[PDB]
């Protein structure tokens, strides 16, 4: 029989330079009325404080790279990375990740230079997860709203939804760092109460019924083009840059060199590139991801067993 | 008699996060060729060496507003910030900003998360520059080249290209900072190539008959809706969001608060709006600028008077 969620969080400024997510936080922290649901109340939390004060993404380690129990489980000295500390802090107020004792849920909020419009990103492929996905589908006609599959090819995973039972992240671009975009910032806080309501139906004993949905998949990067000495040698080329999510055949132009000349994508088939050109991306060798298109059938979610 | 300019540079990376500048001084100090004419040689110049490595704006201190005769003229101490010290170092090899030593010209380049499109901004409205932007608007139909005019309201200037006997920064958005689009680093080097093009007649001894132009003159900032707390209370509404340079008449709406409420301008007339929600300038505490629309008249710049 189903189980409610109610401790239930939602993070922003995780990258103390994503608008969206940082100004909703403060915002909610002030005014948390609109995270007010019959069955529960979810948290508002500024995930990377000092970040979001210096408005940059992090100052010592990525924060959303630094959640795996390793990291978590390691003992204290004078300089730890401040988002380790950090991570730690939030292990103690929404985990402990992999104990009984963590939130039910985490919706962490994020922004992307890239041209990904509203999209998803689930760790796993929890019905639930695909569920909610489905759910803003259906809310919000003709705007796209898609599922970015990323699960961990180890086993330890890094995210500070990770920390959680479970969680999901909800990315929205375009947008540059440092820039808050008002058409963005209340698109993203409809979502964010789209994604609450769901939570009360879903508590309310609300029965989801199985249904199939196309996803995509993470297959791995393709970095930039680089020189030898690992500075950049060419940029996304003209014809990729914007068009996330779109289909790659081989042959197709990805990257467009200094010196004039086409790079061009050598793969077995058809992909769809994802965060393509994300500005934070550079140090992390990625100009794009590889996803696949795929289409899963979700089991059914329901108050009782038939 | 029309003396021609000899001494004559390029500065790219004044802000370590603008990449087109950024990538086309690296790229030039690697491949010079480009930037040989038959008269003179540009000087290729990565202008902010360290925050092009950290990939942010500034360390210290905004580089371009560290430039003022004071900054420069001033005693050495341990910790001056790191842009004044760099500041003095482009004196050095640019100016000294004031004296005969200075540089004919310098090319200053920056992009901008504003929509501005390419503009040229420039510190005074010398004829030469007019004549510049003008050159731009016949070279490429259809494609704006806007002229901000940005006096110094005091004595003081402030800016690297200020140190040079003249200069013009070429500002190109939109782009996010940390972001390199192939479309605006191509047209960026077509259009320096084109400014060099035009320095070489202007040496060569070609006259440049009186003209007549719009330009855009700064009339001031207009900051962001505030808290008390010194803290953003809103954002740029979507209405003005991406439309630099259009007009803006009274009554209309600029800001669209958090509480949902419209913000509407207040002023005697129609103004014209840029660097309309700049990441760089939320500190600055300038949420876009106001310009008049005006138009005035070149003087010739003959080679012999009549
Ligand atoms: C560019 C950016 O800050 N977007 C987030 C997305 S969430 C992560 Cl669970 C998987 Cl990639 C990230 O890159 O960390
Ligand atoms: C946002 C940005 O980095 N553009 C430059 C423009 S040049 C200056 Cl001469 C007058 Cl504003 C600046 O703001 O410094
Ligand atoms: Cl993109
Ligand atoms: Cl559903
Ligand atoms: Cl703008
Ligand atoms: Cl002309
Ligand atoms: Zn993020
Ligand atoms: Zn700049």
């Amino acid at each position: 029989s189903r189980e409610p969620l109610l401790r239930v969080a939602v993070t922003g400024g995780t990258h103390g330079n994503e608008m969206c997510g940082v100004y909703l936080a403060r915002y909610w922290l002030q005014n948390p009325g609109e995270l007010q649901r019959p069955s529960f109340s979810a948290m508002p939390v500024l995930a990377n404080p000092a970040a979001t004060a210096a408005c940059c993404r992090y100052l010592d380690r990525d924060l959303n790279r630094s959640c795996t129990l390793t990291f978590l489980g390691s003992t204290a000295t004078p300089d730890d990375p401040y988002e380790v500390k950090r991570a730690r802090e939030l292990n103690q107020l929404l985990g402990p990740k992999g104990t009984g004792q963590a939130f039910d849920f985490t919706l962490d909020l994020h922004n992307t230079t890239a041209n990904t419009g509203v999209c998803l990103i689930s760790e796993s492929n929890i019905s639930f997860n695909l569920h909610l996905c489905h759910y803003l589908q259906r809310q919000n006609p003709g705007m796209p709203c898609r599922l970015f599959l990323y699960e961990p090819a180890g086993t330890e995973t890094f995210s500070v939804e990770s920390i959680s039972k479970n969680g999901i992240c909800l990315a929205m671009g375009p947008q540059p760092q440092g820039v808050l975009r008002a058409d963005l910032f209340s698109r993203m806080r409809a979502l964010v109460a789209s994604i609450l309501d769901f939570i009360e139906l879903f508590n309310q004993g609300m029965d989801l019924p199985a249904f199939e949905m196309d996803i995509y998949r993470n297959l791995g990067s393709v970095d930039f083009p680089r020189t030898a000495d690992g500075d950049l040698a060419g940029t996304v080329h003209p014809q990729l840059q914007d068009h996330d999510f779109e289909p790659l055949r081989p042959g197709e132009p990805i990257f467009k060199l200094f010196s004039g000349e086409d790079v061009l994508y050598e793969g077995d088939s058809i992909v769809y590139p994802v965060f393509i050109n994300e500005a934070a991306y550079y140090e992390k060798h990625v100009a794009f991801l590889k996803s696949e298109k795929i289409r899963v059938t979700v089991p059914a979610l329901l108050r009782l067993t038939p």
